[PDB]
Formats: C-alpha cells, structure tokens, sequence
DNA sequence: GACCACGGCGCC
DNA sequence: AAAAGGCGCCGTGGTC
C-alpha cells in the first residue's frame, strides 16, 4: 500500500527488519525498512543502513537493537506494539498473533514488517487510551526496560570454558558406573534416557508398584517423586535418581554451554524475552540462564563457571522472602506485616519445624527445601502431598498447613477477594495494575476451575514482585553506567552485575538501596548482597 | 535436518 | 504423582 521511497527514512519512523535466526546475537541482518507518513523506505544494504537510525521503533525493538550494540552501535529501542499488547492481554507473547489480533499479518519481508509495525502501534496506542495504570506500566516500566534488557543482552558473561571441559569428563565416567549398576541390577541393557522402556523395567520385570500416573497419557510415572518413594523398595531406583541427576546436568549445562561463547565477545549471551510469561515476569532463553544449578553438589560446581573479567567482580543482590512480603502488602495481613517489621524470617522458621532444629542450626539447603513448602502451601499444595514430601503422617502435613493459615487471617479473605473479583471481571491484576485473563474460573470441571484459581490469585503476588524488580533495573541501569559497572543477569528476585573491583563495594551498597527502596509497601524490603569472582561465591 | 507432544526436571 | 504457581531445555518417540 504504502509509496516506496527511498533510504534513509525521516525520523520517528517505524522499523522493520528480518533476521538469519531468531537470537539477535548470532543473526545475519537479512533486511532492513521503515514506514511513516504513508511512506516505505527499504534499505539497499541493512547492515550499513543501521547507523542512519536513531532509535529502534516498531515490532521487537529491542531484539535489532542488541543486534546494533553488537556490531558497536548505539541504537537504543523505543516503542514496540508487542509491550503494547502484553500489557492489554499477557497472552500476546508471538508477533503472529499479535498482527492476526490487531490487524495485520507477520511476514518474513522487511517493509511489510516496517508498515505492520506502524498501523499495529496506531491501533494498540487507541486501545490504551484510557487505561492509565497500563500507559504507567508501558512508559515508567516497559519501554524503558527494554533498553536496559538490550544492554544486558549484549554485553553477555564470561564463562569458563576449560573448567566445564574437564568436568564433562570427569561427569561421564560418573554416568557410565551409574548406569552399568543400573542394568546389572535390571539384568540386561536397555536405554535408561527412555523413561518408557524404564517403566516396563521397574513396573513390569521388575513388578515394583506404580505410584503415579502421567498427565496427558496416563502411563505409569517414572518421575523423581515417584522414585522417591521407592528409594527402598529396589536398589536400582537410587541409582537411577543418581543417573538422572548427573545426565541433566551434563546434557543441559556442561555439555552444551562451552560450544554457545560468542567468537567477537569471548561471552556468553541469553536473551531476556519481555512478552513471555503470564504473570509478568521476565524469561530467559537460547540459552536460559536463569535455571542455572546451584542445589547440589555438581549444581554449584556448574555455577563456579560463571565468573567475572578479570580485573571485575560480580555483585549478586537477592530480594529476602519477596512474595511473602508482597503478599503482606496486597493482603493486609496485621500479622504477616510485624514478621517483617520484626526482622523474622519465615523460610528458616519453617525450616527450624521441619527438620526439628533451632533456627541457629538451619543451614542454607535446609532454608530451600522450607522455600519449596512455605510456598507450596501458600499458592494451595495438599496436605497429601505435603505429607509425602515431609516424609510425615498426613495428619501432620494437614496440622502444618492448618496452623500456616491461621497465623495469617486476612490471606484467605484476600484470596477469595481476588478470585471474586477475577471471576466477575475476568482478569487479575498486580498492585500497578498489570492485568492477567483467567476465564477458567468459571469452568464446570473442577479440577480445570480449581487450578484456574490457583493461577488467579498467584499471578496478583508473582506478578506485584515482577513488577518491582522491573522498575528496580530501570532506576539501577543508569546509575551503573555512571559507576562503569555492568547489569548482566536477572533471575525473577535476583541481580547478577558486574563491576570493576575498585567500585564493586560502591556498587553493591547502591544497588542495594536502589531495590529497597524502590517502591515502599507496608513491610520492608530487605536484600541480600553478596561479591565474589564467580556467581556462586557471590551468594551468601 | 526439523516439527511436535510428552515426560521430566533445572531454576525462581 | 500429588488441589502449589511461573518459566525453558533435554531426550525420546514419532513423524515429516
Ligand atoms: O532446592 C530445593 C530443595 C532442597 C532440598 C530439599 C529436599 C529434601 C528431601 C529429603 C531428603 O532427605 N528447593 C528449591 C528452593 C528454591 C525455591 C524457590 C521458589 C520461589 N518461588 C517464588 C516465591 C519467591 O518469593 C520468589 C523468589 O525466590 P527465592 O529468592 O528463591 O525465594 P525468597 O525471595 O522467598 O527467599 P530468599 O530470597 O531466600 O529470602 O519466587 C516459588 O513460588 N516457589 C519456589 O519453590
Ligand atoms: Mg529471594
Ligand atoms: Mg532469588
């Protein structure tokens, strides 16, 4: 539709771009455009015609301005229909859908993507006109945000690659005496990485009782949960929870993670991806970087790899029981309010109840595994499963969460508030107003209502600490470059930065404020910062 | 070579 | 597996 014109385009125009593959770090710029004023320009080469750019507009901004970064261009991202539509509906996460539902169509042209770009952000734009909360979110939070994300994006991590290369071979030699115990004690070979020929062995040679069934095809469950039952029932179940440990550690970390260093940066680069979840959280991918190990043994040695340049230090903050503290805000909660006005801490608490030990004795793995119950319980775990877990009668993982509740009257009343008020607007939204469609409330199956629930008033407290830690990036970025430090990670309640060694203790003690005071509720905000060579050290 | 569905599991 | 929620990646099985 648009005239063709010619290159350069006027400013304020709207991008469009077509890439090799979908991680701008390792993409070929295949074609570049832009459209305004009822105008298309196409840009006979893209790579050169990059630097006639002021500013990234149109759909997926920030992905072409890591590209731009990458090859030393500062080209930071402005509007994008994409934060537009997330923030209308969580769901548009996919340029496709989100041309199909508001009028257009995502093709692999560049001008057409240029145009698209253009008349989606007219319409999106008409769509918030009104909806002051999302415009807060979109210009306060959002748009700037994606800025800071390109920059993390492009600057990467270093990684030790050598260290990850002696381990595999160390790992392997592990993995092969697991898994020759393995078929020694099953009497013949088969593939252990099969959980369907596993299944026949456990359940069917070796008649051991199925406990569990799968989800969508009901055969009968090799997982660890199920295995952990039968820890006792069979030798071979132990070994093959030890196999199972080793082989997705080494297959999704060590194995895979040398090959992905960057040939012109010497780092490792993931991508932030800012329309992803339904909660509003951030993900991370290709390669995640967010579900590092660190739990076991072998999982810390893994993070040892990530490491600083040299001459640098990593500075990890970690928000302190940051939903628990959400959920005091939103709820109102008197009692959950003074334990942390009071300085308590709920995980250790649960975790001095569990293991019947003082709180003084509680170590860090303990302190986890009361993580996992203290909000398994809270977003609607049973007391079956508890119980299970806890290794403890039902009644005492039914007696736990009945004090649990207790402790804290007005959650239950916020909760059913939230799914009330969910079921008749049909939408839940965080304490900024970010919003979240659940129409499932109002199914006819229970199980498929009840889990809608589960999903309803979660999203209010995943989502209200999402929302934090993105305004906390968006107030911390600029003050870092001031500093010459470097935001690297994000892991939903966790920064990873970098800075020079000269700085790293100024750079911690703000960057700790700057998350603590981001945006006061009713209870403090408190967090937890640490400094070391690798990420792991830099935990406390 | 690539798609998916699935089970499974790493992290928050 | 289980009346916890939210992600992305692995290998398998089965295609295409
Ligand atoms: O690693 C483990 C298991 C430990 C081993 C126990 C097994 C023993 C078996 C018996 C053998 O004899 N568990 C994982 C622990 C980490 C889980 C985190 C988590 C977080 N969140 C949400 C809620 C939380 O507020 C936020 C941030 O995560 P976080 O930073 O780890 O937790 P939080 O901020 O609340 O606590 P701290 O940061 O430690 O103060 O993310 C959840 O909704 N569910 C979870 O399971
Ligand atoms: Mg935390
Ligand atoms: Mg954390």
């Amino acid at each position: 539709a648009l005239e063709e014109a010619p290159w350069p385009p006027p400013e304020g125009a709207f991008v469009g771009f077509v890439l090799s593959r979908k991680e701008p770090m390792w993409a070929d710029l295949l074609a570049l455009a832009a459209a305004r004023g009822g105008r298309v320009h196409r840009a006979p080469e893209p790579y050169k015609a990059l630097r006639d750019l002021k500013e990234a507009r149109g759909l997926l901004a920030k992905d072409l301005s890591v590209l731009a970064l990458r090859e030393g261009l500062g080209l930071p991202p402005g509007d994008d229909p994409m934060l537009l539509a997330y923030l209308l509906d969580p769901s548009n996460t996919t340029p496709e859908g989100v041309a199909r539902r508001y009028g257009g169509e995502w093709t692999e042209e560049a001008g057409e993507r240029a145009a698209l770009s253009e008349r989606l952000f007219a319409n999106l734009w008409g769509r918030l006109e009104g909806e002051e909360r999302l415009l807060w979110l979109y210009r306060e939070v959002e748009r700037p945000l994606s800025a800071v994300l390109a920059h993390m994006e492009a600057t990467g991590v270093r990684l030790d690659v050598a260290y990850l290369r002696a381990l595999s071979l160390e790992v392997a030699e592990e993995i092969a005496r697991l898994e020759a115990e393995v078929f020694r004690l099953a009497g013949h070979p088969f593939n252990l990485n099969s959980r369907d020929q596993l299944e026949r062995v456990l359940f069917d040679e070796l008649g051991l009782p199925a406990i569990g069934k799968t989800e969508k095809t009901g055969k009968r469950s090799t997982s660890a949960a199920v295995l952990e039952a039968l820890r006792e029932a069979h030798p071979i179940v132990e070994k093959i929870l030890q196999y199972r440990e080793l082989t997705k550690l080494k297959s999704t970390y060590i194995d895979p993670l040398p090959d992905l260093i960057h040939p012109r940066t010497g780092r490792l680069h993931t991508r932030f991806n800012q329309t992803a979840t339904a909660t509003g959280r951030l993900s991370s991918s290709d390669p995640n970087l967010q579900n590092i190990p660190v739990r076991t043994p072998l999982g810390q040695r893994i993070r040892r790899a990530f490491i600083a340049e040299e001459g640098w230090l990593l500075v990890a903050l970690d928000y302190s029981q940051i939903e628990l503290r959400v959920l005091a805000h939103l709820s109102g909660d008197e009692n959950l309010i003074r334990v942390f006005q009071e300085g308590r801490d709920i995980h250790t608490e649960t975790a001095s109840w569990m293991f019947g030990v003082p709180r003084e004795a509680v170590d860090p793995l303990m302190r986890r595994a009361a993580k996992t119950i203290n909000f398994g319980v809270l977003y609607g775990m049973s007391a079956h499963r508890l119980s299970q877990e806890l290794a403890i009668p039902y009644e005492e993982a039914q007696a736990f969460i009945e004090r649990y509740f207790q402790s804290f009257p007005k959650v239950r009343a916020w909760i059913e508030k939230t799914l009330e008020e969910g079921r008749r607007r049909g939408y839940v939204e965080t304490l900024f107003g970010r919003r979240r469609y659940v129409p499932d409330l109002e199914a006819r199956v229970k199980s498929v209502r009840e889990a809608a629930e589960r999903m309803a008033f979660n999203m209010p407290v995943q989502g209200t600490a999402a929302d934090l830690m993105k305004l906390a990036m968006v107030k911390l970025f600029p003050r870092l470059e001031e500093m010459g430090a470097r935001m690297l990670l994000q892991v939903h309640d966790e920064l990873v930065l970098e800075a020079p060694k000269e700085r790293a203790e100024a750079v911690a003690r703000l960057a700790k404020e700057v998350m603590e005071g981001v945006y006061p509720l009713a209870v403090p905000l408190e967090v937890e910062v640490g400094i070391g060579e690798d990420w792991l050290s830099a935990k406390e």
